[PDB]
């Protein structure tokens, strides 16, 4: 293995390096506004070396944005389709790209037969060819890569088994920004080149200078290169024909032939296209490859790329004969007059790169190397898009869970085949699609109109349902003695139990268990552990009684602890939010313990009185003149005092202090060492009076965030043996610290109400030297490591925190984990911030057309570890990446993958059994089974079961990792007669592998496997 640590890689452009060297100026170029007057040596062209330009026809379809998906489909991108179809059969020179599967898969399943064979036929001779083939064109800035790499799938799968291709170049051309996390998957998925578009203008600028554009993107750790995927980057301002002739849009323009005539459209530099003719067809040729010419001096070979096309083009007939005819009569003349040295016509994205590859192997060109990320995004001036990074966080935090759901069905459901009257294969297909679909750069981004993210929600919510039909058949049959089970599949064995979605003070739909001593005295629970290593966690459940004992299903006793159940109102007269106590349920609290990949079966019994293992919480509430606060059963009574200094210590675990406010003002991590100032505060952005308005996409803050007046919340403090917390009613944050032996659990309940043009953040300020340095994830896959730039504008020092940031200094580290991808920065040495929401009263000019002014309640939960990192082995100050050490690893681990929890829904569960997985290898700490897919139905003759294996890099600090064993995911299953490793999408073998056994990965590695099985 490569080590990922001590090596720098030696790269020509690292792109944190660029940064600090960029001068950003916003320069008036001329015609070409953000860049210069390209000059072009006539000389270079004769004709022995011509210029070779391919025209690639192209249509931007958004699966959601304006319309929903099904609406733009009926009035769109179905007659986008059938003219391709026809337009493409008639006229074989043409040709045609396609990026959204979704859409595709659409079409083709409403086409009859023989236009299904007319289809297969443009594809197999290459007419319309598929670029990425992903079933969208994914947000880079807030995805995780595992859905990264589920749409991607989804789309690759399809297009294998309905077209017999996989695309090996990928078009990304309206993403707000890039991640490298997109070139690591599709390396590792058969890719051999990709292409990006929206990068900071300044970029693309200081890129074309150098003849940079196109270069070999490899991992910022990796010092080999076998990451490495040739990357295009789009020079100019948009992928709109005005923008992709040539330096001039004015010019461009007047080639956009939809542009004329009765279409309704009209080029905004004033000079319309004209229909080419014999009369004009010498002078529009010679403006048209003058621009052709110049673009191509800002690359490195003679075969230049020329993208036609715009959002939801070639929807009518006329539109394809308009632009290819005119087009046709311009290649005719350029081709048949020598002086111009140019061969042109109508080409794919394959067909470019493979020219490009041909003209470098024949020594035309060495490309540059180049490391880093293309966040944050700025189209002009100071509008950077770091508002996306926070817009809609509802649904950002619903993508995280439904990502686990996803997982968690997807595995429970592998270990056996299912009969098809069980439709586990119809509820996985379709919770892996609409997860798919809400990676689209409109959906997670946030950037929708109103009722088209209530379509996302809607999608969502029905694939929760079916992860949760998956699971909890699942769970039945794994744990019910075979001479028993006798399922019926519509039947509800178990009801899930979540606590952290959406949150009991967001949705009170949590389940209570009604337990009486003469009608049901127990009731059995199971918690399921995706993690492939044995795991410990406290669990909670509601209960109708206080007076409830643990066990195993063996019958030992389990350690307990129960707290009230507590909830937050308004008080109209005060304006004070105060909590409330149920009379009704309580919290019952335990660890669970499951093993890797696996099922463990627990008890609840209810007694007359204080049961021997189950301890009681006290209530502290912090606010002046108290009034009662009566629990029904609970055995305890609230206790009253005003607002004061509070200090909590769980377990042997760290002890953290609070403001009067129920704000954390210190961590001490031992007895003995130092308590270390660590203060949360919440902050207020705004918005301009005046200049540019902050919308969905744009963060423009009036100036610093301000302090929030909290005048005097009151504070609830629940201390327990197992779990203790403090929560505070602020305005518009329910703030809540749990404490439960380790780093603590942050959550706040975040309702921003009608509070316009206000963002929320969530600040931490320390003493830790950090100086100008952070670190922030990229899909929660790597953390780079970000420089603060005074000379850039505070909302250009926002980056996407997709799972968790950090600063450190030589001693000290603090890292936030995050449950769902927020905004957020380091703007001063020690401090951290992360916004919570954001409401916009106005429209930011890119297409939404409405502001963000439908807000709701969201839970936001986050882990917060204070670390020693002297004795750490961490890279040279030159390394472009950071690792977590293993307590934040496991932290973002219990916030993305928590154990799931599972109610026994009847009243008798005949021959249960208490544990699954108890002999599966718990494996190496820094290793995940990403993903458990079974690839076959029960009619195959030869099971296939799919693995993804991550293998992340966790920082060395002298604890010597202790016993664990071999994971072989070939051998997970029975009756193994073959073991591949794969392209991560599964669909190309690799490796034939020795022995049947799935090897471990490397650090910062990730492979897939599939197990054949007879
Ligand atoms: C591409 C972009 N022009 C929009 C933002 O300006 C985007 O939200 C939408 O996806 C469109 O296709
Ligand atoms: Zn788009």
């Amino acid at each position: 293995c490569q080590d990922v640590v001590q090596d720098v890689p030696n790269v020509d452009v690292q792109m944190l390096e660029l940064y600090d060297r960029m001068s950003f100026k916003d320069i008036d170029g001329g015609v070409w506004k953000q860049g210069w007057n390209i000059k072009y040596d006539p000389l270079k062209y004769n004709a022995h070396h011509k210029l070779k330009v391919f025209v690639v026809p192209h249509s931007h379809n958004d699966p959601g944005w304006i319309q929903t998906f099904e609406e733009y489909y009926q009035h769109d991108t179905k007659h986008i389709l059938s003219n391709a179809l026809r337009h493409l059969h008639d006229n074989p020179e043409m040709k045609f790209i396609w990026a959204e599967i979704s859409y595709f898969a659409r079409f083709y399943h409403d086409l009859g037969e023989n236009k299904k064979l007319q289809m297969k036929s443009i594809v197999k001779n290459g007419q319309l060819e598929f670029v990425t083939g992903g079933w969208v064109m994914p947000d880079e800035a807030n995805s995780h890569w595992r859905n990264v790499l589920l749409q991607l799938t989804e789309g690759q799968t399809w297009l294998k088994q309905f077209m017999n291709v996989t695309p090996t170049a990928s078009w990304a051309i309206d993403p707000f920004g890039h991640s490298p996390t997109m070139p690591y998957i599709l390396q590792k998925s058969g890719f051999k080149n990709m292409l990006i578009q929206r990068t900071h203008y300044s970029v693309k600028k200081e890129l074309a200078q150098q003849r940079q554009l196109e270069f070999l993107w490899r991992q910022i750790w990796d010092n080999k290169g076998d990451t490495a995927l040739f990357t295009h980057m789009m020079p100019f301002y948009s992928y709109d024909i005005p923008h992709t002739c040539g330096p001039d849009p004015k010019v461009c323009c007047q080639f956009d032939f939809k542009r004329m005539g009765s279409f309704g459209l009209s080029c905004p530099w004033k000079v319309p296209p004209r229909t080419i003719s014999d009369q004009n067809v010498a002078a529009r040729s010679d403006l048209l490859v003058d621009q052709w010419k110049k673009k191509a001096e800002l690359y490195r070979t003679n075969v230049l790329l020329i993208p036609l096309g715009d959002d939801f083009r070639f929807k009518q007939n006329t539109e394809w004969d308009v632009q290819r005819v005119n087009y046709e009569r311009l290649f005719e003349h350029i081709n048949s007059q020598a002086h111009f040295n140019v061969q042109a016509q109508f080409g794919t994205l394959q067909e470019y790169f493979d020219a490009v590859h041909q003209a470098e192997r024949a020594g035309q060109a060495e490309f540059p190397t180049l490391s880093g990320d293309f966040f944050t995004y700025a189209d002009r001036s100071d509008n950077y898009w770091s508002g996306y990074y926070t817009s809609r966080p509802y649904h950002k935090r619903m993508d995280r869970v439904l990502m686990h759901y996803v997982r968690a069905a997807e595995m429970l459901s592998a270990w056996h085949s299912w009969d098809g009257m069980a439709r586990i294969e119809e509820r996985l297909e379709q919770a892996r699609r609409e997860l798919s679909l809400f990676q689209h750069h409109d959906g997670i981004t946030g950037t929708a109109k109103t009722h088209v993210v209530v379509d996302y929600e809607q999608r969502m919510q029905e694939a929760l349902k079916a992860c949760q039909m998956v699971m909890q058949q699942s769970v039945y049959r794994l744990l019910t003695k075979p001479s028993i089970y006798s399922p019926d599949f519509s039947f509800s064995y178990f009801t899930l139990d979540d606590s952290r979605w959406p949150g009991s003070g967001v949705e009170d739909s949590r389940t209570t268990i009604i337990l009486g001593e003469d009608i049901l005295p127990s009731k059995h629970v199971v918690m399921h552990n995706t993690l492939p290593h044995w795991r410990e966690q406290l669990v909670d459940f509601y209960v109708s009684s206080p007076f409830v004992s643990v066990t195993d299903l063996a019958n030992n006793p389990v350690e307990a602890q129960v707290s009230p159940v507590w909830s937050w109102h308004h008080d109209t007269l005060t304006k004070t939010i105060h909590p409330q106590g149920s009379t009704t349920k309580y919290r019952i609290i335990f660890k669970a313990r499951v093993p890797p990949m696996g099922l463990a079966t627990y008890v609840l019994t209810i007694s007359d009185s204080k049961p021997e293992h189950t301890s009681y919480a006290s209530n502290l509430l912090l606010r002046k003149n108290p009034t009662s606060l009566p629990l029904g059963q609970y055995p305890e009574d609230v206790k009253f005092g005003d607002p004061r200094e509070i200090s909590l210590r769980v377990g042997n675990g760290p002890t953290l202090a609070f403001s009067e406010q129920g704000l954390l003002k210190s961590i001490q991590l031992t007895q003995d060492s130092p308590h270390v100032p660590v203060h949360f505060k919440f902050l207020k952005y705004g918005v301009r009076s005046h200049g540019d308005r902050s919308g969905a996409y744009l963060f423009l803050p009036n100036g610093p965030a301000s302090p929030v007046e909290l005048g005097q919340p009151v504070v609830l403090v629940t201390k327990g043996k197992l779990e203790s917390s403090v929560s505070v009613g602020l305005p518009s944050v329910v703030h809540q610290t749990i404490m439960r032996g380790g780093a603590p659990e942050i959550r706040n309940l975040v309702d921003i109400g009608s509070l316009d043009n206000t963002e929320i953040v969530m600040r931490l300020e320390t003493h830790i030297d950090s100086g100008d340095i952070f670190y922030t994830d990229l899909n929660g896959l790597q953390f780079i490591k970000r420089r603060r730039l005074d000379k850039l504008p505070l909302q250009a020092n926002y980056y996407p925190i997709p799972s968790g940031m950090f600063i450190e200094d030589a001693n000290t580290r603090l890292t936030l984990l995050t449950g769902q991808p927020l905004g957020g920065s380091s703007l001063a040495s020690g401090e951290l911030e992360i916004m919570q929401d954001r409401r916009l009263a106005s429209d930011d000019e890119r297409g939404l057309g409405q502001g963000v002014l439908d807000n709701k309640p969201v839970l936001h939960i986050y882990r917060l570890v204070l670390e020693k990192v002297n004795n750490c082995v961490r890279p040279s100050e030159l390394h472009p990446a950071g690792y977590l050490t293993s307590a934040a690893h496991k932290a973002s681990q219990s916030l993305l993958d928590p154990l799931d929890k599972f109610i026994f829904a009847e009243n008798e569960w005949i021959g249960a059994q208490g544990q699954f997985g108890g002999d599966h290898p718990s494996a190496r700490e820094d290793l995940d089974v990403s993903v458990m897919r079974r690839l076959t139905k029960s009619s195959a003759k030869t099971q296939r079961v799919g693995y993804v294996l991550h293998r992340t890099n966790l920082m060395q600090c002298g604890t010597p990792e202790e016993h664990t064993q071999k994971l072989d995911v070939c051998h997970l299953l029975p009756n193994v007669a073959r073991c591949e490793r794969t392209t991560l999408t599964f669909l190309q073998n690799l490796e034939h592998l020795d022995g049947m056994v799935a090897p471990e990965v490397c650090p910062m590695e990730t492979a897939a496997y599939v197990s054949s099985h007879s």
